């Protein structure tokens, strides 16, 4: 089937934080409000028996002393009374601090992603599900002992680790505004788990990676040349960000042969999204997104799909429903029709001005990274014996 991510708890706890606030109750209520949560089995997160059983889950990439300190953090967070210096020196030193600060469910709203994204990998390996859509998870920034970028756990690393762990290859397509620094550094040195993020990359733009470094680092050890980056200008539209991104997704595929791909599918691309970086839409007649997306559905290898950024919510909405219905479509092969109009809903007035299910939006670099690509790919092959 198609599995979706979703509960009760899981959606108190995917909206308990001052930066995302109820993005994913929009989320979940516009796929609801047409009518795709019929056509979707529900995927649980995954709960454990013990604090030991969640802690040996976490701490498969997550260090223990960064674990210890964000549950401090939490407790923390559940006085009002501030942190000593003493308190404060040790949030410092796991970077929870800043983009990054505690708030009451802090550890519990992280831990809620992990549980979803490692449910949602073991009813891909289970056979359950062909793909399973978690949109609380995507949180592609956070390190073994270090938030970034509101990244507080890394649900995507520790989701790929349980399906490498179940030869597995998994190929990990990241498609945020933002490289995706934590899952590459994560994986780094590993060959069966081959990231590729495209992203916006400039002097001061967050992260920082994914670009020159002057030559592209791409792995180390037997994870040489595993690690791909394209990085594109701003301002770019649908066709040209699909036309960059497309054939090395083909390659990708061709080459690696996955056994699975995990999508981590970030809105903040959108022309609407407060970035204004690229100019990319949920448009279906194209959408970058819809394209991409597609694309690696008509692989027919098992898939996780997960969210990420999207600071307009009604907007990162709009596109995740698009993207929720494709799928419905490209796997079980029965036509999904989207009125064009918002469905009357709970946050039906969140849609305004217009109510329309479409973004309000009016719509040789890429070359020479192509070369590189495909040269990167060949020494990968050549490297590894494919
Ligand atoms: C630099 O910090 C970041 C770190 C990581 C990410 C991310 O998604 N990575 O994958 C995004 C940001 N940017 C923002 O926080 C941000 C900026 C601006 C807005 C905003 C929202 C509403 C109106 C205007 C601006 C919202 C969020
Ligand atoms: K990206
Ligand atoms: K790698
Ligand atoms: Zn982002």
């Amino acid at each position: 089937s198609v599995g979706i991510v979703y509960g009760d708890q899981y959606r108190q706890l995917c909206c308990s934080s001052p930066k995302f606030g109820d993005r994913y109750a929009l989320v979940m209520d516009l796929i609801n409000a047409y009518k795709l949560i019929p056509e979707l089995s529900r995927v649980p997160p995954l709960q454990w028996d013990s604090p030991s059983r969640m802690y040996e889950a976490v701490t498969a990439f997550h260090s223990t002393e960064y674990v210890d300190a964000l549950k401090k953090l939490q407790m923390l967070h559940c006085e009002e009374k501030e942190l000593t210096a003493d308190d404060e020196l040790l949030m410092d030193s796991f970077s929870l601090n800043y983009d990054c600060p505690g708030f009451p469910s802090v550890f519990d709203y992280s831990l809620a992603a992990v549980q979803g994204s490692l449910a949602a990998a073991s009813a891909l390996i289970c056979r359950h599900c062909e793909v399973v859509i978690n949109w609380g998870g995507g949180w592609h920034h956070a390190k073994r002992s270090e938030a970034s970028g509101f990244c507080y756990l890394n649900d995507i690393v520790l989701a790929i680790h349980r399906l490498v762990s179940s030869q597995t290859r998994v190929l990990y397509v990241d498609l945020d505004l933002h490289h995706g620094d934590g899952v590459e550094e994560a994986f780094w040195y590993s060959p069966r788990v081959v990231t590729f993020s495209v992203h916006h990359a400039s002097p001061g733009f967050f992260p920082g990676t994914g670009t020159w470094n002057p030559i592209f680092l791409n792995g180390a050890g037997r994870g040489r040349f595993s690690a791909f980056n394209l990085p594109l200008e701003e301002g770019i539209n649908d066709l040209d960000w699909s036309n960059a991104i497309g054939p090395i997704l083909d390659s990708l595929n061709i080459v690696i042969q996955p056994s699975y791909v995990v999508v981590q599918c970030g809105a903040d691309c959108l022309a609407t999204d407060p970035h204004r970086i690229f100019r990319l839409t949920n448009f279906y007649p194209l959408s970058g997104y819809l394209y991409a997306i597609k694309k690696i559905l008509s692989w027919k290898v098992p898939t996780l799909i997960l969210g990420g950024g999207g600071y307009n919510f009604p907007d990162t909405a709009r596109l995740w429903t698009r993207v929720t219905a494709l799928t419905i479509e490209e796997v079980k092969g029965k036509k999904m029709t989207i009125s064009p109009e918002i469905p009357e809903h709970s946050y039906f007035s969140r849609y305004g001005p217009d109510f329309e299910l479409d973004i309000d939006y009016f719509p040789d670099s890429i070359q020479k990274h192509h070369r590189r690509i495909l040269e990167q790919l060949r020494n990968y092959a050549d490297l590894n014996k494919l």
